[PDB]
């Protein structure tokens, strides 16, 4: 089935390495879940996994890796949920971020386990459509190479609703392949790798 035996490789860090995601449905989100499999080659202070932003706000949605933590941003750089758990370099890891504008509920999951959570994070904010959605780097470039991802990514998915631990664990299970998002679906949604990035 679609997007099953494929990943995207970022060989090195550079000023033009990134990947563009082109969903058919609009990116207007009152609540969402965004998952991705990451195998990091090297991590710096801010290594982007995926990032969504408009011209007025480049940090509408972001998931990145830090030296000792994993950071999930929704609706502005002031809104950071930090999971002090650290990804192992070279090791496939399923990361999900979930968020709901309703009470600012924000959760960060590592391999189907809740690694962090908080409330009142961008409460009442609606993520706007028409922005730029990238993997491995943030928008405008060329780019800042110290932010670029190095390694492998796959199974990038976005649902317009907060999944449950059942559904999240399943997305991180042996059938990760066939579980896709309705906004961004790995294997059907068009993802173009640029600047040296490319499928494997």
């Amino acid at each position: 089935l679609e997007g099953c035996e494929t990943a995207i490789l970022f060989p090195m860090r550079s000023k033009k390495i990134f990947g563009s995601v082109h969903p058919v449905r609009p990116m207007r989100l009152e609540s969402f879940s965004a998952c991705i499999w990451v195998k990091a080659t090297d991590v710096l202070n801010k290594t982007i996994l995926f990032s969504y932003g408009t011209k007025r706000n480049p940090y509408e949605i972001q998931l990145y890796l830090s030296y000792q933590s994993i950071v999930f941003v929704v609706g502005g750089e002031e809104n950071k949920l930090v999971a002090e758990a650290m990804v192992s370099l070279g090791r496939w890891t399923h990361l999900c971020g979930t968020w709901n504008s309703e009470e600012g509920l924000t959760s960060l999951w590592v391999n189907g386990e809740l690694a962090a959570t908080t409330v009142e994070m961008a409460t009442g904010h609606i993520v706007p459509e028409g922005g730029i959605l990238q993997i491995g780097q943030e928008k405008n470039g060329g780019f800042d190479e110290t932010l670029a991802f190095s390694g492998r990514l796959t199974g990038f998915n976005i649902w317009d609703s907060v999944l449950s631990n059942e559904e999240i664990r399943e997305t991180g299970g042996a059938e990760s392949c066939h579980i896709r998002g309705n906004i961004v679906g790995w294997g059907v949604t068009e993802i173009q790798p640029h600047g040296g990035a490319q499928y494997v």
